[PDB]
């Protein structure tokens, strides 16, 4: 019973977790010190009286895997190293964010019924919880205008023409554009953001 040990050494956190509390007990045999390595992640970990403590709330979006190099020196040489990994969760902690509020978009009246007129890239949102899938809808704000333009799909914000246009009955159609980063619409967490749309018909 002469070799340093812990009994766990793999730990699972969720990140924006305050941990203070030790994560684990390292058992140091009598003539043996425990200190942490230079292989140890910066700025995370310390030792004190044979525990591992982390000092720091973890961050899924700046880095998800935490590692304690336990070095067990004796009169300050090397007899055995032990690792510990923090496995951090991430969490639904990021709103998905449009990169405008109210935009423009000029549609000749004669534009082929079924064609795209706005690509996804011109009305995806982005969310720094990379793994959050976005979910769109698209809503009139002047009355009939759902009936001329839609969203190929919630997943794929391309906006699609679906009746031909008519210049002098509609040539003004504005939507709300909603978005959110959970597939249903009353569920915690889940963040919504927010754009206008206006289609502005151009006459032959
Ligand atoms: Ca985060
Ligand atoms: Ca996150
Ligand atoms: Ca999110």
């Amino acid at each position: 019973a002469q070799y340093c040990s812990v009994n766990k050494d793999i730990f699972e956190v969720e990140e924006n977790t305050n941990v203070t509390e030790p994560l684990v007990d390292i058992h140091v045999p009598e003539g043996q010190e425990v200190t942490l390595g230079a292989l140890s992640t910066p700025f995370a970990f310390r030792i004190q009286g044979n525990q591992l403590f982390l000092n720091v709330t973890p961050d899924y979006e700046e880095k998800s895997l935490l590692e304690a190099q336990l070095l067990c020196q004796s009169g300050g040489t090397l007899v055995t190293q032990l690792r510990v990994f923090v496995s951090v969760l991430d969490v639904n902690d990021n709103a998905p964010e449009f990169p405008f509020k109210t935009k423009e978009i000029r549609v000749e009246e004669d534009t082929k019924v079924n064609s795209t007129v706005i690509p996804e890239t011109q009305l995806q949102a982005e969310d720094r919880d990379k793994d959050d899938i976005l979910f769109y809808t698209l809503q009139e704000m002047t009355a009939g205008a759902s009936d001329y333009f839609s969203l190929v799909s919630v997943n794929r914000p391309a906006l699609r023409l679906d009746r031909p246009l008519d210049f002098y009955e509609r040539p003004n159609m504005t939507f709300w554009l909603l978005v959110r980063d959970t597939p249903g619409e009353n569920v915690e967490p889940s963040h919504t953001a927010t754009a206008t749309l206006v289609l502005n018909v151009v006459p032959a």
